[PDB]
């Protein structure tokens, strides 16, 4: 029963609320509204619609682009005081308010019930944007995607006459709003309405105890953390190491691999970081787990002159996950300007692509220790659901991620140049982007990159929405037109009505 | 309420619960109990008391010693599921459950009400251990200590016949249980009973809106982050630089100073880290704030050959707090073995003390980039209260902290040896410890060091409890004897009964 908070520019809170994970994008709304209940979210939306104010929602503030914080946004509804996480006995499902962050969700579900779901590895990421986009992370090979556990979603929606209401859309075959549910299984945030809460549960959960409503993770993991110095690293070294990584991953990316429990992430930093790094984990209860880690690490070095430094240890699951998570505070999180890009794979990068990568990663006229591209193990259980049943593209065996991070606004041009040119040269056979084909599956909507709609950087002729949604876009457009006929919810990459 | 959770070794959660911030201490109780309400805490305690079991409580798990996780502890009550933070209209105060962490508390208080209290800069620290010890942090010069806002505390206590009850003790002069309240304003955790929740408010708050019930921090700060290269450092530069810092701080540590708003921390890492580092901040609204920071930075450099690297920027308060905060995840936070020590000053270290420090900080036969001593600005508003009114020692102008962090158990001996020897040598004129005198004021109970009770390291004849509690120890023993007559709550540094 606390009234919703309104923060105008004369309130000291305004400048803080204007800043989220990417300091490139400082919001300047008329006001921020912090509601405490779904009813208050309806009130906020209804006010903005009545006066034609442009409204966007913020949950965790992790957007890679200015979708929330665009200068033309008049009202930001910030859901960070709606962060409740708990078992909803009536639905047999864990209720997660949109303002809950992934770090907090995991701690609560694990300690109280012993359960988890396969969401990302960054602590401050909001449920609101994360889940609707097709959340994944380190347990996805074993458990699938977050949306594989999406039982129901509560959404504040706006009809053609501007009347604002709340609907609960569920997974059930007879649900008349099942289309709205489907759109939230990969359609991405900022598109259909304000998500106020999600409900999560295994579709085949046994009984009705919470301890059975979501999967139990493996109890403990063998963890390896590895690094290769840049000092003596040569193009030959780099290209063989990455090719060995992709080789091994592509042989081991299905539920049939006895190595499917093994997850690894290869972080190819720019030379100025001093090392390439990898982390890997495998559950203790996999047949011959410790040796499987050894086999994998051996194959990696086979044909590589740089010997990696290597630390190996055993940890409980939640510690493993926290050890690898990205902090939401400290110099890596706060006051940081960023640019991210994304491209997903179902076959290897060629020798030529990797040498192109090398040129930019080894470039000595550039200095940015945070500049990197990453190769992220994927597949497994992600790829054995019926793909039609959710909106997220499936078929990638492996994900790639590029990022640069800096603090000085004066260096914007060089960091943006660096990342744009590396991504372009890697995809220079396919118009500078990962056009869905035999090798590329496209890109991930939770790492949006407006350069994909920029004819200077995308010369492929393939539109941004095909890269992010494949064949699912026309269905998303139909649902959008049904549920947001006035196009209240929009941004540079929002689903365009027909 | 959901029934309290019981976790025995057959549950996958047990190995996770056994580990907290310091991996040197792995607990092995009969069970962990995770209660959800005061009544469930009473029940947990009443069980343990009945059968004579040794019980300890964990909130955030940041204890620097094995007070919670001793091998002889039979039951650990983990309060991490009691983390509510909210305004309590009936008391006109903010209610904070013991298991709320400080990072969380700040975010809730600030975004919802625009207020804060001066607690520490580490994200995962639990209210439960933190407040009762006299928590401080970067705003303490301006706002005082956390315990300067302690309106009331709810504690589960055990009488002489072993009957368990709950009491609320308040700061009001006529409160029959004001002694219990006073004990929680510096007496420290694990002593008097199980703290279930705290209430916070300014003693002179206007009216009863929550926006007035705690102080508003400054809206924004100028921040300076400085580093000096170890490759360029000599002994004489080190001695002069630290001397410059101490002199400036000791001229500027009272509320009378026009620089009182400037807070700075100097981290003197071991050579293997590659640099000394300092962060400083001053509110933007202080008269001539930007210039005051320049004046300060110039004084540090006078007579010092090494030029430091420096970045300066302006940030909102919560952002500057988060920029400097220590993460609760990532490699620095998880799976780490640690040893900490503490020494507080009201006068400067001598030149010989500083060359003794240089000797251990440049020692090339040691390697640990996490090893450091720190000098932490303090005083101001902390020292303008009636000191009798709380249990915390007051009088320090400046705090110092020593830490070594590592991961391999094989290295324990050399890290423990390094921190013990540096601290002993720095304090060799006073038997290896900061005996309260004209320069030392003692040490902080929230960085406990069992070496102060070890006659091999403490040769001063001054007992651990004098060093941590000043002259307040016998009054605390009297309160202990009244409120925990059976000595149910104890650990190596617990208040001993009269
Ligand atoms: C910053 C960051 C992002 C990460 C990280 N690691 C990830 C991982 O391991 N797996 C992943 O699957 N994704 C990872 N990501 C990407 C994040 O998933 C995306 O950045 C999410 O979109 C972020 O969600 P959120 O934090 O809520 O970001 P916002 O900026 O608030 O909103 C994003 C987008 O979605 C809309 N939106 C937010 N909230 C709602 C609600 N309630 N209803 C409708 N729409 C909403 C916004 O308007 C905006 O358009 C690791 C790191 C460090
Ligand atoms: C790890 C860490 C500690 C820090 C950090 N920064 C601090 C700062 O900026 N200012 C400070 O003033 N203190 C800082 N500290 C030190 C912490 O204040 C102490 O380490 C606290 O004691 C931590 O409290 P908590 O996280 O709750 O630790 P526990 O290990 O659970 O318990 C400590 C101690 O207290 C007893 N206790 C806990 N909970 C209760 C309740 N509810 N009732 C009674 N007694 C309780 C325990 O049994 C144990 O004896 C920065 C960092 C990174």
């Amino acid at each position: 029963t606390r009234a919703a908070v309104t923060v105008k520019p004369d309130d000291h809170r305004y400048d803080l609320l204007a800043r989220a994970d990417n300091y490139r994008f400082v919001a300047q709304p008329e006001y921020f509204r912090l509601p405490y209940s779904t009813a208050q979210v309806v009130e906020a939306v209804s006010e903005a619609v009545a006066a034609g104010k442009r409204l966007t929602v913020r949950s965790g503030g992790h957007c890679g682009e200015a979708f929330v914080a665009s200068p033309d946004v008049d009202v930001i509804v910030d859901l960070s005081s709606m962060s409740h996480v708990g078992y909803d006995e009536e639905r047999g499902a864990f209720e997660v308010e949109a303002g809950a962050t992934v770090g907090q969700i995991y701690r609560v579900l694990y300690k109280n019930y012993g359960v988890t779901f396969p969401g990302g590895f960054c602590m401050g990421v909001g449920a609101g944007g994360h889940i609707s986009g097709g959340g994944y992370g380190p347990l996805s090979r074993l458990l699938g995607l977050t949306v594989d556990y999406l039982h129901a979603v509560e959404v504040v929606v706006v009809d053609a006459e501007g009347v604002v209401s709340t609907v609960v859309a569920t997974r059930e075959e007879d649900d008349p709003n099942r289309d709205l549910w489907w759109a939230h299984t990969g359609g991405g945030g900022g598109n259909f309405g304000v998500i106020t809460r999600y409900w999560l549960r295994s579709p085949d959960a046994v009984g009705d105890a919470p301890e059975e409503a979501l999967p139990r993770p493996p109890a403990s993991f063998h963890v390896a953390r590895v690094s290769w110095s840049w000092a003596e690293l040569t193009e030959a070294d780099y290209v063989r190491l990455v090719s060995n990584f992709l080789d091994w991953q592509l042989r081991n990316c299905t539920v049939d691999s006895p190595n499917i429990g093994l997850y690894a992430l290869l972080e190819c930093f720019h030379r100025s970081a001093g090392h390439l790094a990898m982390h890997a984990q495998i559950p203790v209860d996999v047949p011959d787990a410790e040796e499987r880690m050894s086999w994998f690490l051996a194959e990696l070095n086979e044909g590589v002159a740089v010997a990696p430094s290597l630390t190996r240890r055993r940890l409980p699951w939640l510690a493993t996950s926290q050890l690898l998570a990205i902090p939401d505070v400290g110099p890596g999180a706060i006051g940081v300007r960023r640019k991210v890009k994304s491209a997903d794979l179902r076959g290897p990068h060629t020798r030529e692509q990797l040498a192109a990568a090398y040129r930019h990663l080894s470039r000595a006229d550039y200095h940015c220790p945070s500049a990197a591209m990453e190769y992220i193990a994927y597949g497994g259980r992600v790829n054995t659901v019926d793909p039609a049943a959710t909106a997220v593209p499936r078929g990638a065996s492996l994900k790639t991620f590029y990022m640069v991070a800096w603090t000085d606004p004066d260096e914007d041009e060089e960091h943006l140049r660096w990342i744009r040119e590396i991504y372009r040269d890697i995809h220079s056979a396919t118009g500078g982007v990962p056009t869905p084909d035999e090798v590329n599956t496209g890109a991930y909507i939770n790492y949006p990159d407006i350069d994909l709609a920029d004819p200077e950087w995308n010369t492929s002729g393939v539109p941004w929405h095909t890269i992010y949604y494949g064949d699912n876009y026309p269905r998303l457009q139909e649902i959008k037109s049904r549920w947001d006929p006035r196009n209240v919810f929009r941004h540079a990459f929002s689903i365009r009505p027909r």
